[PDB]
This record gives C-alpha cells, structure tokens and sequence, in this order.
C-alpha cells in the first residue's frame, strides 16, 4: 500500500525543499527539471531528514520526482509532481 514517509514540500523562487522523519534505512532521491528543458537535471539523495535543491530559476515550470528508497532500494512508486517557481 502507502508506508510513504510523510514528508513536507516547500516551494519557493529558487528553492525545493523536502523534508521527513529520519529513520535508519529510509533514504530519498529528488530529481528536478524544467518541463521545457533548457538546463541541467539536479539528482539529489539523502538521509539526513531534507533535500535542498538551490538555484532554480523564479517563474519556470519544473519537474520533479520523490523515489523514497528502502534499504537503497525503490521498493515503491515514484511519485512525479509538477510546480512553477513563484
């Protein structure tokens, strides 16, 4: 089912932010685009409880996908989303 780990999403003009519940063997990979393409892919992952991704440009459309990963494995769907940059 959905054992997802509750995490918070924070947008902002040059930002993502995700953030969650440390525990020992849940990790995270963030992965932001612009929907129109134009500059390079950030890929992020970590255990520490937050993604940063900087940088972005305000007012551009992104893409980006959550992949939580258990054990270092991506045991669940990816979960894709769409936001544009205020």
């Amino acid at each position: 089912g959905s054992s997802i780990p509750p995490y918070n999403t924070e947008v902002t003009e040059t930002t993502i932010v995700i953030t969650w519940t440390p525990a020992p063997r849940i990790g995270f990979k963030l992965g932001v685009r612009p929907s129109q393409g134009g500059e390079a892919p950030r890929e992020v992952t970590s255990d520490s409880g937050s993604i940063v991704v900087s940088g972005l440009t305000p007012g551009v459309e992104y893409v980006y996908t959550i992949q939580v990963l258990r054990d270092g494995q991506e045991r669940d769907a990816p979960i894709v989303n769409k936001v544009v940059t205020p």
